[PDB]
């Protein structure tokens, strides 16, 4: 209820990352890659590299925009998780075309969890203040 | 029960990623890939990547889980949780054998995924509609 | 409350970042370019680390907060803080040598387990509860 934002944004950035995942399936078969290699077309290990950088960051992300959004704002957090949604899709299209293209994109990406995540922290020091110190 | 069958989904989902990611320890010995290599053996690479592409679905997998489970229905979600277990329980042993092997675990393994996904969305949607109530 | 749990899970998300960010690193002082994720052995065990930190991350996420949530929330949150040191030394291990990554992945798992014992001992406490 007080975190239908949040939901919703953890369901569009859910449905990015199934959608990098099939990608890499396509890529898979457009440059002739058979399973289990990874290596082969130069294509494929760029958009393979960059779909396996989304995930590492992806449960992080998760993470730092609920804490945010539970602790600090929910609104603000959710705006934020947009933001990263899209610093994303920049990064990933971005690498796929060239290692070079990818800088704006994981840049933002990280901009936007270095601020939630301090977020989370500020909201989780404030709330920490009234239920263990006392501080009401 | 408010969130205890969901738990119950999530917990033995997370045994079965701890298998599988223990499974590849027990590889490297079984066809002797030394760390921190990952190539080698063509039947180490199989279990490899098979292991790897259930680390990069299973993040999914729980929030399309939760949400579906939270917004939609419990029951309904969770059995579902149930069946996309089996199907990765399915891929992992058929990409082992086979890359051609994983297919009917991983096909079955997305088409719940789609669903928990529609599901969980649809229960937000339906959530976020009490803006006008 | 959960704000133990929610403490816990910043910390780790920020080692997290930290060991992502340590593999941008490696790439730049052993010279493997991207995409490429092999080359230098000290860049390999690097890379190695960081992938087998990102594997387990997930699941130690759900079992800190089935066992906060399901048996006891402090206990947890201690578990949590010796999972979160655990990988330190596996990291820092690894990076040094293959052999030495041993004490850090055994003690995380070690807490891994008992994380997913407690939490599972919970759920089926409160789900036989009805
Ligand atoms: C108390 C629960 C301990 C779990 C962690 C653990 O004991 O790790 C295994 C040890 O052998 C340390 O290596
Ligand atoms: C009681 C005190 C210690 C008992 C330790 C038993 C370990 C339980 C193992 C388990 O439940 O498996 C889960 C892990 O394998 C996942 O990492
Ligand atoms: C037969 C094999 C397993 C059935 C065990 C079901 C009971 C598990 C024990 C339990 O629920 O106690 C945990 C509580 O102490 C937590 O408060
Ligand atoms: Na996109
Ligand atoms: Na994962």
């Amino acid at each position: 209820g007080n975190s239908i934002l949040l939901a919703a944004v953890s369901i569009l950035s859910a449905c990015q990352q199934s959608y990098f995942a099939l990608q890499v399936g396509k890529a898979r078969l457009k440059y002739k890659v058979t399973p289990p290699a990874v290596t082969g077309s130069p294509e494929f290990e760029r958009v393979f590299r960059a779909q396996q950088n989304c995930v590492e960051f992806y449960p992080i992300f998760i993470i730092t925009l609920w804490m945010a959004g539970w602790y600090f704002n929910q609104v603000f957090a959710t705006c934020l998780g947009l933001v990263y949604i899209y610093g994303r899709h920049l990064y990933f299209w971005g690498y796929s075309e060239a290692a070079k293209k990818r800088i704006t994109g994981f840049r933002l990406s990280l901009g936007i969890l270095a601020l939630l995540t301090l977020l989370g922290a500020l909201g989780i020091a404030n709330s920490f203040l009234d239920e263990y110190l006392d501080l009401n």
